């Protein structure tokens, strides 16, 4: 079967349940945006980013590593080609068991219904919601796990964001919130086939193209990670010292960053300081496990309360003993841990692809190149760039932008700055 079972056209008639204008609540100011629901608990918003943060909100560029372009997805053809690339990346995903299982884990990762402050009942987090526009003009609150957005001003900076808590540190503390990941499919990087180049921040054009699917895949880990509440807090870094040119430049590296790569690069977080992490996780879920047998109703007509204990029971495999009460099972928390951590890596899913690709997240990017993945000829969900029965299929040839040269405009080289 296919993930997004609906092949949707940005001009298709909104009908207030998979097409519609909706808001994200505490943005309020916002005019209702266009958005669709490619799958259960999954939104696209063919947009830029002027609505997650409100320092955010200009895209025009000043007067870095970095890249601008304010009209960038600003015509319907630009949200149609957006709306159909996402779609594709999703299909490339789940074309394989790896994606196929980490997209299970998203949409199973409900964000936690902790926002009562009684411990007697369950309530909804409101900011885990976007508010529909119905048929009828109305307003209906609907629970999702992951939004689709197009970049803020600078369109390099890919990344997933989710909307904080007053107390609690959702993404850190097993509840988990709705994650907003900033990216597009009509741009990626080149990085360099030797890694001595790659690494090297004055050497290289940029030879090869980042499959986009690999790039979306790394954006999902992290929200795989933050929809469980077991994001690495990114203050905490690995100061780089294993590359002289990070370490002239006292490049940080976080390592939720490292983790998500996974390969080489995980073993830079420490067993001692991994432990400590797992333990600090196993912790928070106890506390969910305890919440959740304290609760004696529920807030809401969406779902009774039992309905809700077992949504959580299977989203944190909870144990559950003769009496109905919940609690952790070592075995199956770090089962679950390790699933989330290191089964779904970046490295994993080249591996998955069968793509070239940085060998390490500890390099040097060398270009932005503006691509179209939308028609077939350019790129497949089974094979990317590197499409069989063509000159491309073989060597990565569909990902070598001198080979395949009309897949991919350098708009701009970062080697040398
Ligand atoms: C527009 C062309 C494609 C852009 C790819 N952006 C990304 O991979 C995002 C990534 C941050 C991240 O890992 N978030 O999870 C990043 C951001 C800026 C720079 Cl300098 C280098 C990197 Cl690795
Ligand atoms: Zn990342």
């Amino acid at each position: 079967m296919q993930f997004v079972n609906k092949q949707f056209n940005y001009k298709d008639p909104v009908n207030g349940v998979d097409i519609a204008y909706i808001k994200i609540p505490n943005v309020g100011q916002m005019q209702p945006v266009k958005a669709f629901k490619i799958h259960n608990k999954i939104w696209v918003i063919p947009e830029r980013d002027t609505f997650t943060n409100p320092e955010e909100g200009d895209l025009n560029p000043p007067p870095p590593v970095s890249y601008y372009d304010s009209t960038y997805l600003s015509t319907d053809n630009e949200k149609d080609n957006y709306l159909k690339g996402v779609t594709k990346l999703f299909e490339r995903i789940y074309s394989t068991d790896l994606g196929r299982m980490l997209l299970t884990s998203i949409v199973r990762g409900i964000p936690f219904w902790g926002g009562s402050t009684i411990d007697t009942e369950l309530k909804v987090i409101d900011t885990n919601c976007i508010n529909v526009i119905q048929p009828d003009g109305s307003y209906r609150s609907e629970e999702l796990n992951l939004v689709i957005i197009g970049p803020s001003a600078d369109i390099i900076q890919f990344e997933c964001k989710s909307f904080g808590h007053e107390v609690l540190n959702l993404t850190r503390n097993g509840y988990g919130s709705t994650q907003y990941i900033r990216f597009s499919p009509d741009f990626t990087f080149g990085f360099e086939e030797s890694l001595e180049v790659d690494t090297n921040p004055l050497l290289g054009a940029g030879k090869f193209a980042t499959d986009p699917a690999v790039t979306l895949a790394h954006e999902l880990i992290h929200a795989g990670h933050r929809l469980y509440g077991i994001a690495i807090n990114p203050n905490r870094v690995f100061k780089v010292n294993t590359n002289a040119y990070y370490e002239m430049s006292g490049l940080e590296v976080s390592f939720e960053e490292l983790r998500t790569f996974g390969g080489h690069d995980a073993k830079f977080i420490d067993s001692l300081q991994e432990n400590e992490f797992r333990l600090y996780y196993y912790n928070k879920f106890k506390d969910i496990a305890s919440t959740l047998n304290k609760a004696k109703s529920i807030v809401g007509t969406t779902a009774s309360l039992q309905y809700m204990k077992n949504v959580f029971k299977e989203k944190y495999l909870l144990s559950e003993d003769t009496s109905g009460k919940f609690s952790v099972d070592k075995l199956k928390f770090d089962k679950l841990y390790k699933m989330l951590t290191e089964i779904y890596t970046e490295d994993n899913f080249v591996k998955f692809f069968k793509v070239l690709n940085r060998k390490t997240y500890l390099n040097f990017d060398k270009a932005v190149f503006k691509i179209n993945i939308v028609p077939k000829v350019n790129y497949t969900i089974y094979d990317g760039f590197n499409l069989r029965n063509t000159n491309l299929a073989a060597n990565f040839n569909g990902q070598n932008t001198e080979i395949n040269n009309m897949n991919f405009t350098k708009l701009k080289n970062f080697t040398g700055l």
